[PDB]
């Protein structure tokens, strides 16, 4: 089973490596004769042997074209004639690009930034996770030692816990009486430890809840001091650090750094990522919460560090089992996408298909498009995300039920060919018009995506069926994670064609599957009321809510059911909440049977929400939602009619940061600020101690009350 890839230099040659773990044992294997590459149109044949004398300089050393062929591809559907450039090093290419392109015999260039251990995947077929090797992991939290206005890192490590499916114990430098903890000479030793530990486990993979941008970033600082080389590479090398615009990410080659917070991020929607709130909105436990404050005390004080220890304890212990849990899913999504599940759990829906569709285009001899450039990607002005809306109603229903139908879109690419490579394509003897927006889509041939697209449900369907007729238990989960990553592929498509940055960009597909969308989605509701007497009370893009007013649980879903079974592209019952209200369009709160209320657009978007304001909504939207009490909530409110913990020149701001820096507090990025508010003199650090009416509490329970009448 292949893991990963990556190149490493050699005599200022690239060679690669591929990073498998087969039959228990792994292993590398190196390849030093790929050679990279991007795509030169030219404007004239001839210019060609000129054009090879362009150079540029890497290193001080002078770098030029290593080898240009002509070859024959086919731009969107169309033949098309360009020159592969070949070259020495993958570095020469970010060097001499810009100036091969601007060449005056040179129309443009394409795949010129594609990164060669990836494109060794895509260009030798090869696909990560291919099988059912079983697959060794270790979770590992820290606790750490902080204080206000303390620069990063500079505290020490407390505790280190780790956790796999055998054991979870804590590494300590201070004396603790648990069986799990282990205490130490020094936070040096300690760190030794971990990584003895770790290397005589030697796991496949590692499993953090923000490592990316926490532990593993405060480990590198304290091995700085301390004087460590944090090796656990398993070829020795440290933890790498890959900055991806908004955040950082960090690698450790030869295993798989599985950080569970992009992933829950995303898989699941909360109101906080905590990991507390995490592991219990999903193993329904909970999990106690130590604050750094309490840490410190207790460490400062040798008072009370066996409930730290346990925290530290379940830090690793709650990381490993949401990490088996999440982590067989991204395997078959990361093999379905061709890409390691490295990049694969830490990328978005739009890039997903965006590597699936390099790989595909590289097998149809299909020359990828360029994303897009400064320029044009301001003519995008943000892509397109228009979609199907419509006008909830008002009032606060029971037994609502969810549909789902962002199955319908796919259905509707592959069956009126909604390309970029069909639309308005000149000489059809067939074309399909959208409605209202009027793009049309040739028929004469299948495009790139529809293709592709329609590929994907056929392999869904073939095993969804060798799924329910199997014996294998252990096939039978297998092919269930792979049923639902192509779910989650085909459902991104539609999204794609209107993402600003996609390559295969194109806002008129967007707008088309719109149009025809509406027209479906128009016809199912008038279905639903008339022939079943259902009430929709919402729908957008994703599906609608509705409910048989004046019926109860098990009927308005047994009723629900039958009318799929009647109107059924797959349209899925997706939800059904005990109560809910929608305030408008994309505005709205519905709780379901366990209780998991949740809600969109119901406050202004800001990071100062007072303690009260936030503690006062949850309990207006819970006597709502958990008993249907308006008057109970509004009683709630005019009663409570204190601290604000805003994260990180305001009036409150620049008061706050006097305070602060008068006793030597720095404020630091990435950092929250505790103050009250109490019109230089408008805020207070909370440790020393009318807004707080018509800025904080109204703000955060207007709308939902507004609802409903007050």
């Amino acid at each position: 089973m292949i893991l990963d890839t990556d190149y490493i230099t050699e005599n200022g040659k690239p060679v690669i490596r591929v990073f498998k773990k087969e039959n228990g044992e792994f292993k590398i294997e190196y390849d030093r004769t790929f050679e990279p590459y991007f795509y030169a149109l030219l404007k004239d044949d001839s210019a060609i042997e000129d054009v090879k004398k362009v150079t540029a300089k890497r290193h001080g050393t002078v770098v030029k074209v290593k080898r240009a062929e002509k070859v024959q591809k086919k731009f969107l559907g169309r033949p098309i004639e360009v020159w592969k450039l070949y070259f020495n090093h993958p570095q020469d290419v970010p060097a001499i690009r810009d100036r091969i392109r601007a060449h005056p015999a040179v129309v443009d260039i394409y795949e010129y930034d594609i990164p060669f251990a990836k494109r060794y995947l895509i260009d030798k077929g090869l696909i990560p996770m291919e099988g059912d090797e079983e697959l060794t992991m270790l979770a590992f939290a820290i606790a750490t030692l902080y204080h206000e206005g303390e620069e990063f890192g500079t505290g020490p490590i407390l505790m280190i816990s780790y956790a796999d499916g055998s054991e979870a114990r804590v590494i300590t430098w201070k004396k603790i009486d648990l069986p799990y903890v282990d205490v130490v000479s020094t936070e040096k030793e300690m760190i030794k430890r971990f990584l003895r530990v770790v290397r005589e486990k030697d796991p496949d993979v590692l499993i953090t809840y923000n490592g990316d941008n926490f532990d593993f970033a405060y480990l590198k600082k304290r091995c700085e001091e301390l004087g460590i080389k944090f090796t656990l590479g398993r070829d020795g090398s440290e933890p790498k650090i890959q900055r991806m615009g908004d955040r950082f990410a960090v690698e450790v080659k030869g295993r798989i750094h599985f950080d569970l917070y992009p992933v829950i991020r995303r898989t699941i929607n909360l109101p906080t990522y905590t990991l507390e709130a995490v592991y219990e909105a999903v193993f329904g436990k909970p999990k106690e919460k130590v604050y750094a404050e309490e840490i410190a005390q207790a460490w400062e004080s040798g008072e009370g560090l066996e409930r730290v220890a346990r925290y530290s304890m379940e830090d690793a212990k709650v990381t490993y089992e949401l990490g088996r849990e999440f982590f067989p899913m991204e395997a078959q999504l990361s093999r379905l996408i061709g890409q390691s599940l490295w990049d694969v759990s830490r990328s978005s829906t739009g890039n997903l298909v965006e590597w699936f569709l390099l790989r595909k285009a590289y097998k149809r001899n299909e020359l990828a498009p360029n994303k897009p450039d400064e320029r044009e990607l301001a003519r995008r002005r943000g892509g397109y995300a228009g979609g199907y809306v419509k006008e909830p109603e008002r009032g606060l229903w029971d037994n609502i039920v969810y549909l789902d139908f962002r199955s319908l879109y796919p259905s509707i690419i592959i069956t009126h060919n909604v390309s970029p490579d069909t639309l308005n394509r000149e000489g059809c003897k067939e074309y399909d018009v959208a409605p209202e927006v009027g793009h049309k889509f040739c028929k004469d041939f299948p495009g790139f995506i529809p293709s592709l697209l329609g590929d994907l449900l056929e392999e869904r369907q073939k095993i969804k069926r060798k799924m329910k007729a199997t014996v294998d238990p252990l096939e039978k989960k297998l092919l269930d994670y792979r049923q639902r990553a192509i779910k989650i592929l085909a459902n991104s498509f539609y999204g794609y064609y209107g993402y600003a940055k996609a390559r295969w960009y194109c806002k008129e597909c967007a707008e088309s599957v719109t149009a025809w969308g509406r027209e479906y989605i128009e016809m199912v509701i008038r279905e639903l009321e008339e022939k079943f007497g259902f009430k929709v009370l919402y729908a957008d893009t994703d599906g609608l809510h509705a409910t048989i007013p004046g019926a109860d649980a098990e009927t308005v879903k047994k009723k629900a059911k039958e009318f799929l079974k009647y109107i059924n592209l797959e349209l899925e019952y997706e939800g059904f909440y005990v109560r809910g209200f929608f305030v408008t369009k994309k505005k709205y709160a519905v709780i379901d049977e366990e209780g998991k209320i949740t809600t969109r657009g119901l406050e202004i978007v800001r990071r100062d929400w007072s303690e009260i304001a936030k503690e006062t909504q949850a309990r207006v939207l819970e006597a709502i939602l958990k008993h249907g009490d308006v008057e109970e909530a509004v009683r709630i409110v005019k009663e409570v009619t204190l601290v604000i913990h805003e994260q990180i020149a305001t009036g409150p701001h620049v008061a706050v940061a006097k305070r602060l820096a008068a006793r030597g507090v720095k404020i630091r990025p990435g950092t929250v600020i505790s103050y009250i508010v109490l019109k230089g003199d408008r805020a207070i650090p909370a440790d020393e101690f009318e807004y707080y009416i018509e800025n904080q509490v109204l703000p955060a329970v207007e709308r939902i009350l507004k609802a409903f009448g007050y």
